[PDB]
DNA sequence: TTCAAAAAGTCCCA
DNA sequence: ATGGGACTTTTTGA
C-alpha cells in the first residue's frame, strides 16, 4: 500500500517547486504533500528549506524581527509554518512525525501532519507549493461505495473508467494558492486516455502547465507495472503559455545514469520540445515539429476515417475462459456438437495481413437450450466452474444463466470476412480473417460498411494500415501502456484516417501479393519485406511525405 | 439490454 | 533474488 519514489525523482520535484523561491520576500511558504506516506518528499523539503533559511538568516534578521530569525529557531519555524502533510495511513504519519522531530523537551513543537482522507478533508487554507506521489487505483480495484462519493463530488474529473489519481489532481489544483507551484509524479496514461479527457480539460483551463516529463514505458518504480510522468504546473498570471516537454528516447535506460534528473533530461537520452497550451484540443498531441508536420499532412489529406467506413466491435467476454475455451485436441470436445463450437484465437495469433490457424475452440453455450438435453456438456465441462460462473454480475442478477457466456455479442458479426487486430501490441498488426474466428476482448474486429465496399477493400485497408507510415502515424496519438506496448483500442483505432487516390490499385495489388505469399507453404518472407518497402514508398508518395 | 475501457498489469525465467 | 521479456481476463460504468 506504500510506494517509494526514487530519490532522484523526489529531489527533482522538490527542486522544481522551490529552487527560485524568494525566502526574503516570503519567509512563510506553505509546502504540502497530501499523500506524504513516510515523508519521502517532505523530509527532502525540510533540507531544502533549512539551507534556504540558513543562507539568508542575517538578511531576514535585519528585515524582520531580529530576535525571531536566528539559526537556532529555523527548525521550529519550518515545522510550525512551512511543512504540511497528509496520509490515510496512521503508522506512516507517526514515522514521519518522528523523522521530522529528529531533524534537530521544551514546549512541544506543533507539526502539521494530518491522518485523514485528503479527498474528504476540509482544507482550511491554500498552499504555495504542493508535491508528491498520489495513489493510483483503477476502476476494478476501487471500492464501489467510495466510488459513489467520487462520482458525486469529483464529477468534473472522475467518471466511468477513471482513476483515483484523477481526483488528487483536482484536489491539488483546487487548494493551490494563486501564484503557487505544484509538481507530482503520476501515471502517464491520462495524457492520452479517453478516461482522462475531463481531467485534461480541468488542468488546461485552471493552471499553466510548465513542464511534462514523459518516461513512456521506462520502469521508474522497480517491480511495479506502471508507466510514469512528472507534471509541473503553476497558478501564476503569465501571458506566455508554452509547455516544456521532455520525452524519453530510449525506454531501456537506468534512471540513475547521472547524479541528478536534470542532467538526464538535458542529455541525448531525452528529447525536448515546446507545446502551446492554448492550442491543446480535447486531446493533447505532444510531439515535435517534424511529427506535427507529419501528423497534420495525413490528417488534411485523408477524407475518411475508419469510423466512417467500418463497424467496430469488441470480442467475446465469456466471464470465465477456463469454463468455455478448450484446446481443439481436447477429448472433451467429443461431447460437444459442432454447431456449438467456434474457432478461437488470441492476440498473439494476429500477424500483419493474416491470422495464425486457431488452436482453441469456444463453446458458444448461449445456444444450449436447456439443462436436460445437453447435460453432459454442463456436467462435465462448463459445470466444473459453476461456482465461479454464478459469481458473475449478470448471473447474480438473473440476466444470464450460470452456463451462458457473459457477453456473447452477435455471432453474425464474427462469422463473416473481417479485419482483426490485437488490443495491445508493439506495432500495427491488422489481418484479414477468412475463417470466422472468434476471440476474447484481447482482439478487436471490424468490417467494412456495405455502402463503402466499392471504395475500400479489405486488401487495400490492411495494406495501408500495416505500412510503416501508418505505424508511425498511429503511435503519434496512441496510448503508450508499457515498454514496447501501445493500446490498439477502437477509441483510437477508429479515428485513424484513410485516403483513396491514384495509387489505390497498386497498393491493393501489392497487399494481395503479400497475402498470397504469407498463405503459402514455403513462405518467401524476404520477398514480403521488399513488397512492403515498395508499398511504403507508394503511401509516402500519396500522402506527400 | 448490451456496449467497450481499464495496466501501482501478471507470470515466468535466467 | 531481481530485472526483463512474452503475453493478456473479466470486471465495470454507462
Ligand atoms: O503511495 C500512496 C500513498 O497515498 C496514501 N493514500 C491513499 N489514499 C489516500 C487518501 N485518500 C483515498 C482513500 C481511499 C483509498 C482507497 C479506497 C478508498 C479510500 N488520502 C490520503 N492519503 C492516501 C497511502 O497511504 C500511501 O502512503
Ligand atoms: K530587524
Ligand atoms: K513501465
Amino acid at each position: 500500500g506504500i510506494y517509494y519514489t526514487p530519490k532522484i525523482i523526489v529531489d527533482y520535484i522538490v527542486k522544481k517547486t522551490l529552487k527560485n523561491h524568494d525566502i526574503i520576500k516570503n519567509p512563510y511558504p506553505r509546502i504540502l504533500d497530501i499523500s506524504c506516506g513516510c515523508g519521502n518528499f517532505l523530509l527532502e523539503v525540510y533540507d531544502i528549506l533549512y539551507d534556504l533559511f540558513e543562507e539568508n538568516i542575517y538578511e531576514l534578521k535585519k528585515k524582520y524581527d531580529e530576535n525571531y530569525w536566528t539559526v537556532d529557531n529555523i527548525h521550529r519555524h519550518i515545522l510550525n509554518y512551512c511543512i504540511y502533510g497528509a496520509d490515510i495511513d496512521e503508522k506512516a504519519i507517526s514515522i514521519l512525525k518522528d523523522s521530522l522531530t529528529n531533524k534537530k523537551d521544551e514546549s512541544d513543537i506543533k507539526i502539521n501532519l494530518f491522518c485523514c482522507d485528503s479527498l474528504k478533508k476540509k482544507w482550511r487554507y491554500k498552499f504555495d507549493y504542493i508535491v508528491g506521489n498520489p495513489p493510483y487505483i483503477g476502476h476494478k480495484k476501487l471500492e464501489k461505495k467510495y466510488k459513489k462519493f467520487l462520482l458525486e463530488k469529483y464529477s468534473e474529473v472522475y467518471k466511468d473508467k477513471a482513476d483515483l489519481y484523477f481526483c488528487f489532481y483536482k484536489k491539488i489544483i483546487d487548494i493551490l494558492k494563486q501564484g503557487g507551484i505544484g509538481s507530482v509524479i503520476t501515471p502517464r496514461y491520462f495524457l492520452e486516455s479517453l478516461s482522462g479527457k475531463d481531467l485534461r480539460e480541468y488542468i488546461k483551463s485552471n493552471v499553466n502547465v510548465q513542464e511534462i516529463v514523459d518516461f513512456l514505458g521506462a520502469n521508474i518504480f522497480k517491480n511495479i507495472g506502471v508507466s510514469s510522468c512528472i507534471l509541473t504546473f503553476d497558478k501564476k498570471k503569465t501571458k506566455e503559455t508554452y509547455i516544456d516537454v521532455f520525452k524519453i528516447k530510449n525506454e531501456d535506460i537506468c534512471i540513475n545514469k547521472f547524479e541528478t534528473l536534470e542532467e538526464l533530461l538535458k542529455s541525448s537520452k531525452f528529447e525536448h520540445f515546446n507545446i502551446n497550451q492554448r492550442l491543446l484540443s480535447d486531446e493533447w498531441i505532444l510531439v515535435n515539429k517534424d511529427d506535427e508536420t507529419f501528423y497534420n499532412k495525413i490528417q488534411e489529406k485523408c477524407k475518411y476515417s475508419l469510423e466512417d467506413i467500418a463497424i467496430s466491435f469488441q470480442g467475446i467476454i465469456t466471464g470465465c475462459d477456463k469454463a468455455f475455451i478448450l484446446s481443439k485436441d481436447d477429448v472433451k470436445l467429443n461431447l460437444v456438437d459442432d454447431k456449438f463450437l467456434k474457432c478461437w484465437i488470441k492476440s498473439k495469433n494476429i500477424n500483419k495481413y493474416i491470422v495464425d490457424k486457431s488452436e482453441y475452440r469456444l463453446i458458444y453455450s448461449n445456444d444450449i437450450d436447456n439443462e436436460n438435453t445437453n447435460k453432459r456438456i454442463l456436467d462435465e465441462i462448463i459445470g466444473l466452474y459453476k461456482t465461479k460462473l454464478e459469481n458473475r454480475r449478470e448471473c447474480k442478477s438473473g440476466i444470464r444463466k450460470w452456463y451462458e457466456l457473459q457477453w456473447g455479442r452477435e455471432k453474425l458479426f464474427f462469422e463473416r470476412k473481417k479485419i482483426m487486430y490485437p488490443y495491445k501490441s508493439n506495432e500495427n498488426r491488422f489481418a484479414i480473417d477468412y475463417d470466422n474466428n472468434f476471440s476474447s476482448a484481447d482482439v478487436y474486429s471490424f468490417f467494412i460498411k456495405e455502402e463503402y465496399l466499392d471504395k475500400f477493400s479489405y486488401e487495400y485497408l490492411v495494406g495501408i494500415l500495416n505500412s510503416s507510415v501508418y505505424d508511425k502515424y498511429f503511435k503519434i496519438t496512441a496510448k503508450k501502456m508499457s515498454k514496447n506496448i501501445y493500446d490498439y483500442y477502437p477509441n483510437k483505432v477508429m479515428k485513424i484516417r484513410i485516403f483513396r487516390d491514384n495509387n489505390y490499385e497498386e497498393i491493393e495489388n501489392l497487399s494481395k501479393q503479400i497475402i498470397s505469399i504469407l498463405l503459402n507453404k514455403s513462405i518467401d518472407k524476404g520477398k514480403v519485406e521488399k513488397l512492403q518497402i515498395k508499398m511504403d514508398n507508394l503511401i509516402m508518395d500519396s500522402l506527400g511525405i
